[PDB]
């Protein structure tokens, strides 16, 4: 009952409440509350937050302290006990292919994004980190336990960094700590169009009157465009070859080359939004830029949320996907459509999605050179091998062709992730993106594994055999007992991806919950989602609903064979179908004309 109107987002954005256009910062969704869903604003709490000093210091944080009289293990070591293995042999997933796992990462990266706090304008403090491994301020360091291999080659510790807060961005004071989110709540294709009014526009192609996105001057892929290299120094993408100078892709995810397959789905987006503005050009030539800019950015916000929502989350939610995701009723305004802080956990089940290596394919589904299968730690800020080795067509075929990874219990993240991860701060392929999630849970105030089990209707185990029935492995509970004592404690990443699938899903039965509750919320809070009356009219739906990721495939690339549903595995050439048998998406219900 404290400050409710703190925080530190844009000065000003007033409402047009007749525009039938989406801000880019997210505002003015919500009438009654403006900033309801907006970007730069703290992430919704749907437990109260839980922190060591009950403020902002995290459990782990202190030596001395316990977390319900105990300690906290570790989250390198939950890590190595847990989450690792070595034998990447059958841990691929039979019915699900690569975009699975790649659109999950689109999805995600529209939602939530907590940045971190490493901010001074140049500091003593990013040293003092990494170097000597001091744990203050900012500065929260993922220790390396006894034996660990990476006391060897490198150091004491990981650098980490607290994710940044509101109200001060600066430093702290009363109410618990609450993170932002820097991104729109909403599924708005933020990560094409930018959440801020500043980098929104200059992405855009502003020197002709036609609505295109900007687009790559020095380099193209066979008369195809690219997003503009990132011209910020240093770059991440450069440092990785400094022989190839080829920089990160400029997107409105700032995230967007953090792998060579992200940075593949971006471009395709980025195509697309021009396929479609000069395709509304045609159709509609008195139309000035803007409108061209906003009408196919309405067009492309649609798309992302029919192909998430038709094709996606069934085969992640399987038979929890009804519980929690009715048929559609209506816009609901009392809807909260912020994203919550536990929901930024929940969606990271698809780090476990992610395999150990990326495939490029040629124009019959073969490997596409002597070096067609890449390690992916060598492929994270990777723009080189798109620009340099072939385009982005052989890695397309790849996601089409390739599987991703399955959730297994003994199996969890892969070693390209879990003891390779490249950061674009620092210099090595030493990073654990395991154990960044675990000590990222505590720096948030995570409530632990049991506090969500009572949230989403579960129960509560207390003892091995009460977690034992739940997990249904025996191995699997003693050792997360073993380090953290009792399942109160258990971190809600760990937590959430060791209970088994559901039927005919990907996640378990908690994380089934809070996905389930939370794309519910996006969907039934947002003003101008797809299938609210007047958003689109009705002949406008009638031709939205033919789309597909197939579609998009076959319109922005040279890739000929498609699969009809492309989030499933498939083999060539049997399941492959040129791109005539896809339907088109028919632009018609958009002309419109002045009598
Ligand atoms: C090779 C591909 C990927 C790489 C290299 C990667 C890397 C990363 C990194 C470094 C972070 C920051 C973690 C932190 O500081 O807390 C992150 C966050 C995250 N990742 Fe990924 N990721 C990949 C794919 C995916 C996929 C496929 C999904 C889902 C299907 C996903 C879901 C998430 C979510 C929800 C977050 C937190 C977003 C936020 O709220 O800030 N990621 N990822
Ligand atoms: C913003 O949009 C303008 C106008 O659409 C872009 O300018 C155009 O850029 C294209 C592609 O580089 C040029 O077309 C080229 O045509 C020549 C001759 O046909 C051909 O040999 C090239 O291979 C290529 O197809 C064209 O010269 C140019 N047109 C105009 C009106 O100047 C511009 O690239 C966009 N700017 C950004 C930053 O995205
Ligand atoms: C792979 O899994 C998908 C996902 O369930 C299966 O696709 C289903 O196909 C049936 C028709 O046989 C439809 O009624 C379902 O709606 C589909 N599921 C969804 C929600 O997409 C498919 O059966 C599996 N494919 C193979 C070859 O095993
Ligand atoms: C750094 O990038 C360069 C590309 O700029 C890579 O070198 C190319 O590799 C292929 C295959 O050997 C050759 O066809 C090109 O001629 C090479 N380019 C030149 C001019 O060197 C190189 O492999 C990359 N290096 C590392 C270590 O990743
Ligand atoms: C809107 O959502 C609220 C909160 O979940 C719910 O109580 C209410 O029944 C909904 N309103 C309508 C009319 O659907
Ligand atoms: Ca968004």
């Amino acid at each position: 009952s404290w400050e409710v109107g703190c925080g530190a987002p844009v000065p000003l954005v007033t409402c047009d409440e007749q525009s039938p256009y989406r801000t880019i910062t997210g505002d003015c969704n919500n009438r009654r509350s403006p900033a309801l869903g907006a970007a730069n604003r703290a992430l919704a709490r749907w437990l109260p937050a839980e922190y060591e000093d009950g403020l902002a210091v995290p459990f782990g944080w202190t030596q001395r302290k316990t977390r319900n009289g105990f300690r906290v293990p570790l989250a390198r070591e939950v890590s190595n006990k847990i989450v690792g293995y070595l034998d990447e042999e059958g841990v691929l997933d039979q019915n699900r292919s690569l975009l699975f796992m790649q659109w999950g990462q689109i999805v995600d990266h529209d939602l939530d994004f907590a940045p971190e706090t490493e901010l001074g304008s140049s500091e003593h403090s990013k040293v003092q980190c990494e170097e000597y491994c001091v744990q203050g301020d900012e500065c929260f360091p993922i220790m390396f336990p006894k034996n660990d291999p990476k006391l060897k080659t490198q150091g004491k510790c990981m650098p980490f960094f607290r994710a940044g807060f509101v109200c001060p961005t600066p430093p702290y004071q009363s109410l618990a700590r609450d993170q932002i989110n820097a991104v729109t709540s909403f599924l708005d294709a933020s990560l094409v169009y930018g959440s801020e009014p500043s980098l929104a526009s200059r992405l855009r192609n502003l020197s002709s009157p036609l609505g295109l996105m900007a687009v790559n001057q020095e380099a193209w892929d066979h008369g195809l465009a690219y997003p503009p290299f990132n011209n910020v120094k240093p770059s991440p993408c450069e440092f990785i070859n400094t022989t190839a100078h080829v920089p990160c892709f400029q997107a409105g995810d700032s995230r967007a080359s953090e792998q060579i397959l992200l940075a593949t789905v971006h471009t395709l987006l980025l195509r697309e939004h021009n396929r479609l503005a000069r395709e509304l050009k045609r159709l509609n030539p008195h139309w000035d830029g803007e409108m061209l800019y906003q009408e196919a950015r309405k067009i492309l916000g649609a798309f992302i949320q029919i192909i998430t929502f038709r094709d996606y989350l069934p085969i992640v939610l399987g038979s929890e996907m009804q519980k929690w995701i009715p048929p559609y009723q209506g816009y609901n305004n009392s809807v909260d459509p912020r994203i919550s802080n536990v929901f930024t956990f929940a969606f990271r089940f698809g780090h476990m999605e992610v395999p150990s290596t990326v495939s490029r394919l040629d124009e019959n589904y073969q490997p596409w050179g002597p070096e067609a299968e890449l390690p992916l730690h060598t492929l994270f800020f990777n723009t080189w091998r798109i620009i340099k080795d072939g385009g982005i067509d052989p890695l397309v075929r790849g996601l089409l062709a390739k599987n991703s990874k399955l959730m297994n219990q003994n199996k969890m993240v892969t070693s390209e992730l879990r003891n390779k991860l490249f950061q674009p701060t620092h210099k090595v392929h030493g990073f654990d993106l395991a154990a960044i999630n675990l000590q990222r849970c505590r720096d948030h105030g995570m409530p632990g594994y049991n506090s969500w089990r009572g949230f989403c209707g579960l129960s509560q185990p207390k003892t091995l055999k009460g977690l034992q029935a739940v997990l249904k492995n025996k191995v699997l509970a003693k050792k997360l007992l073993d380090l953290y004592k009792t399942p109160d404690n258990i971190d809600i990443w760990i937590g959430g991806n060791a209970e088994p699938m559901v039927e005919r899903g990907r996640v378990g039965p908690l994380l089934a919950c809070l996905l389930g509750r939370q794309f519910q919320q996006i969907r039934d809070g947002d003003r101008f989602w797809w299938e609210n009356p007047g958003v689109f009219t009705e002949k406008q739906r009638d031709s939205l609903q033919k789309v597909s990721f197939s579609r998009l495939i076959c319109d922005n690339t040279h890739i000929t064979k498609v699969p009809l549903h492309a989030f499933q595995a498939n083999n060539y050439p049997h399941d492959f179908v040129d791109c005539s048998a896809v339907d088109k998406l028919d632009l018609s219900p958009w002309a419109s004309r002045e009598n």
